[PDB]
C-alpha cells in the first residue's frame, strides 16, 4: 500500500466511523496532531481520537500533494452542527505505515 | 455589568468569533493567558487571540465558581473536525471589565 | 534574496530577539502560524501579536532535522526562567523566498 | 493539619531544597502543577518531573500577596544565570490539608 492508499484508506475508515480500522494504518508509534497542539499518540488515543470526534462524511477530496512518503489531500467535511468546512489532512508515511496524520482546519 | 454577566457575555463574543467585542470587556490593560503560557495583553493582542480560533461552538456552560470578583466557567468546545474539548475559563472582574481569563484545558 | 533555511534561521533569531516585527517581515502577507491549540495566527499584525505573547524565554540546541528549497524542519529547546524545558518543532513551507507557513509543534519532554 | 499558606511556604521550601517527592507529597493524589497555563503537570510522578526539569533557580524575596483557608498566592523574583530577573506568581488551591493545584504564572513587565 502506497502512500496514497494510505491516505484514501484512512478517509474510507473514518467515513465509516471505524476508528480501529483507521489505527491500524498507522504504525506502532504513529499519532494523529488534530488541530496542532493535541497529539494522539498510538493505537489506542488514535482510535479514541476517531471515535470521540464528531461523525464525518467528507466530500471534495482532493489530492493536493501526492509523492512516496508525503500525500496532502484537501476535503470538505459535513457535520451535524457546522457549515461544511474546508479540511487539510497531511499524512507523513514510512514503511507501509502512517506515521503521522496532522488535520489542519482551513479558514 | 457583574462578573458573571461578563463571563457570559464574553462567551457569546467569542461564539460570534467576535475579536473586537470580546476585547471591549477587558480593562485597557486587561489579558488572556492561553496555552502555552501565552500572554495576551491589551484590546489589540486579545482580539487577535480570539481570531485565530478555529470555527467552534462553546456550549454546555457549567457556572462552577460565581462572585463578585470571580467566576470560574466550565464548558465544551466543539468544532467540524476535532474532538469535544473541555475548557476552563478563570475570569478575574475588577470594575466592570475583566482584568485576567486565563483559560485552562481540561482532561478529556 | 533568502533561501529556506536562511528564514528558518532568521525566524529563531528574531524570536531569541524578541523582535516580532522583524520575525513578521518573514511571512508573507497571507502567510500563518498555526500554534496550540489550532490557532492560525494570519497576517503580519497577527503573527506579531502570537509572537509579543511569549514569554522571556531563549530558543538553543537547533537541530536542522530537514532542509530544502521550500520546507525546513528545525527542532530546538526552549528555555524559560522558571519553566522546564520544552521540545519544539518548527515546520516552515517557504515560496518565493517568504514563509507561507509555520506549524510550531510541541515534541516529548 | 499544615494552613494553606504553610503548604505553599513548605512547597516552595522544598523545592528551593530540589527535593521533587518531598513537593510532590504535599498535593492530592490527582493534584497537578500548572506550568505555564497549557502544560500540565498531573499526579506525584509529573509533579516531581517539573521540579527536576525546572531550573534550580530560587525564589528570593517571595511575597504573600494573598492568603486564606483555600488559597495563597505568592509573587517572588527568581534570578536565572541567562535571563533579567523574572517576576513569578504561583497560585495554590488548597483542600483537605493538600495543594489541589499550582499554577505558575510568569508576570510580564
Ligand atoms: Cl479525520
Ligand atoms: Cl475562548
Ligand atoms: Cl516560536
Ligand atoms: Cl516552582
Amino acid at each position: 500500500m502506497a502512500a496514497i492508499d494510505l491516505a484514501r484508506e484512512y478517509i474510507s475508515r473514518v467515513n465509516g466511523r471505524d476508528g480501529s480500522g483507521a489505527a491500524a494504518l498507522f504504525a506502532q508509534d504513529g499519532e494523529i496532531i488534530a488541530p496542532v497542539g493535541r497529539v494522539y499518540r498510538g493505537w489506542d488515543a488514535i482510535a479514541a481520537f476517531i471515535e470521540a470526534a464528531p461523525p464525518a462524511t467528507t466530500a471534495q477530496i482532493a489530492e493536493r500533494t501526492m509523492g512516496t512518503h508525503r500525500v496532502v489531500l484537501h476535503g470538505v467535511v459535513q457535520t451535524p452542527r457546522f457549515a461544511p468546512a474546508q479540511i487539510e489532512w497531511i499524512f507523513d508515511v514510512d514503511g507501509d505505515r502512517i506515521r503521522r496524520l496532522t488535520i489542519n482546519h482551513l479558514r
